[PDB]
C-alpha cells in the first residue's frame, strides 16, 4: 500500500520545482521537507505520494463545531495516513495526533520590513502606527490567544481586534504585506521561514529580537498508527547521522542569495 | 502508589541543600529537575520519591555484557518508575525506554579556559597540544564513538588512545580539569552544563564555537509505561505556558556569578 502523506506549499519547506508539469508525482516537488519524506520512507521501506492539503492550512480546531481543518484535520479524519510538513508540536494537537521527536526546532520571531523601528514585541506592543499579525489556523496564533504574559497579551487585544485584519491566510501573504507596507507592517511567524526569507532578494526584510518561545517541528501521524514507531526512530537516526544538519545547510544558507 | 523517581546530582539540575543533613526525603534537594518533578507529579496527580542514581551514570549498555548502567539501567531493570534528569533522547535509549518531548535543548559544545587558542572541533583535531576529553558512560562519548563525520571520527581515535585517559566520570571531574590545565585541556559536554559553568565563579571557563549537534533531554520511563502519556501532555503544558524557560533562567542566569 502506497502511503498518503500531507504537506503544504511553504518555503523551503515543499515548493513547486521550475520544471514541474513536465515531471510526474512526487518529482513535481523540491525542498527540506521533500528530502525528509524520501528518507523518512527509506529507512521505514515503505512507498508514497506526497499530496498538497487540501485547504492549505497548517491545522486548527473550530471554535463552535470542534472540527479540525488543515493537514491535522487531513489525519485525524482519515484522509491521510502522515503529515511531513513544518507542523508546530502542541498541547492540542497531541492530544487528538502522534508527533514524532522533533527534527527541527524554532521559535515565534518577528519580520519586519528593513530600517522599521521595532526592536521587540515589547516594542510592537508599546506602539500603535506599526500594525501586526500572524497567520491563520497556526500555533503562532494560538500562543498569543493563550499567553498570560503581559506583552504577549495586550498584543493579542491588539491584533484580534485590529481593523482591517491583521491576520493572513498564508505565509507568503504576510511576508508579501511586509514588503509593500513601507514598514507599516510586522510579521509573526516561526524562526525557520523568517531566517529563510531574510536570505532571498528582494533582500527587504529582517528578523528582529529574539525568539518568542522555544519548540520543534514533528512528523506526524493518526493517533495509534503502526507507522508511528518506526517514523520516530527513523528521525532519531536521521538526526545522529546528522543528515537533518546536512538538510538544513542544503536548503537554508546553501541557498542564501543577500 | 508512590513513584519512584531516579536522577542524578549534577547541578544545577539536582543538589544538595545547605542544611540537607536536617532535612526529609525530597525536601533534601533543590534545582531545575527538583522543580521540574514537583509540577509534573503535581500536573499528572502522583506522589513521588526522588532516588540518587546508585552508581552515578547517566546510562550506557556494557559492549560485553550487554547490561545497562546508571538511570536507564534503574529503568530498563525495574528499580525507577521514571527518570527525571539532564537525560539525552538517543536512538538505542529510545530503543529500550520511552522519552517525553524535550524539555530542555542542547548541542555537545567545547569547553576551554579562557584564552585557549581554539575556535572550533576542527581547530581541536588538527593539533595535538591541547587535549580533550569527555564524560564517561554518557551520549557525548557515544556520539564520537559513533560518528561517521571526518572531524569527529579524527577526534574520537586521538581521545580513545590517548594516555593518560581524556575521560573523566564526572563533569565537575572535567570541568576541574580544564581550570587546572593552563589551557592544554578542552572538555567536550553539552552546552547547557557549559553555559552554566560559564556563569560560576572563578569565570575562567568559556563556550566557544557553535554546537556539535543538536538534541535534547527527554523525561523517560520504562518501555509500555501507563505514566508516559500523562508525563508527555504534562511537558507540552509546562512547555507553552512558559514555565521551562522560567525555571532554566532560575538556575543558570538569575544567579549568574560572572
Ligand atoms: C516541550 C517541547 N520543547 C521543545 C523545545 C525545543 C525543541 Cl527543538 C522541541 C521541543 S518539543 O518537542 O516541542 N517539546
Ligand atoms: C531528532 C532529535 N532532534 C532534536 C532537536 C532539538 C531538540 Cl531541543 C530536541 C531534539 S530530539 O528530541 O533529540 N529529537
Ligand atoms: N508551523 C505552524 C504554522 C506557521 C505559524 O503558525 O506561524 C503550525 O504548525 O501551525
Ligand atoms: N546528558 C548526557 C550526559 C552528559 C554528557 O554525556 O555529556 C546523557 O544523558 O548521557
Ligand atoms: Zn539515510
Ligand atoms: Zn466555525
Ligand atoms: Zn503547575
Amino acid at each position: 500500500k502506497t502511503v498518503v502523506v500531507t504537506t503544504i506549499l511553504e518555503s523551503p519547506y515543499v515548493m513547486m520545482k521550475k520544471n514541474h508539469e513536465m515531471l510526474e508525482g512526487n518529482e513535481r516537488y523540491e525542498g527540506y521537507c521533500v528530502d525528509l519524506a524520501a528518507e523518512i520512507a527509506k529507512h521505514c521501506g515503505f512507498k508514497y505520494k506526497l499530496t498538497i492539503v487540501g485547504d492549505g492550512k497548517y491545522g486548527a480546531r473550530d471554535a463552535d463545531t470542534k472540527i479540525w481543518n488543515g493537514m491535522v484535520g487531513e489525519l485525524v479524519y482519515g484522509k491521510a495516513d502522515i503529515a511531513i510538513a513544518p507542523l508546530t508540536i502542541t498541547l492540542v494537537r497531541e492530544e487528538v495526533i502522534d508527533f514524532s521527536k522533533p527534527f527541527m526546532s524554532l521559535g515565534i520571531s518577528i519580520m519586519i520590513k528593513k530600517g522599521t523601528p521595532i526592536e521587540s514585541a515589547e516594542d510592537l506592543s508599546k506602539q500603535t502606527e506599526i500594525a501586526y499579525g500572524t497567520l491563520d489556523s497556526g500555533s503562532t496564533k494560538e500562543f498569543f490567544r493563550r499567553s498570560k504574559i503581559a506583552v504577549f497579551d495586550k498584543m493579542w487585544t491588539y491584533m484580534r481586534s485590529a481593523e482591517p485584519s491583521v491576520f493572513v491566510r498564508t505565509t507568503a501573504e504576510g511576508v508579501a504585506r511586509v514588503r509593500k507596507s513601507k514598514g507599516k507592517y510586522a510579521y509573526l511567524l516561526e524562526s525557520t521561514m523568517n531566517e529563510y526569507i531574510e536570505q532571498r532578494k528582494p533582500c527587504d526584510t529582517m528578523k528582529v529580537g529574539g525568539n518568542l518561545d522555544s519548540k520543534g517541528y514533528g512528523i506526524a501521524t493518526p493517533k495509534g498508527s503502526s507507522l508511528g514507531n518506526a517514523v520516530n526512530l527513523a528521525v532519531l537516526k536521521l538526526s545522529e547521522q546528522g543528515l537533518l544538519d546536512k538538510l538544513k545547510n542544503k536548503w537554508w544558507y546553501d541557498k542564501g542569495e543577500c
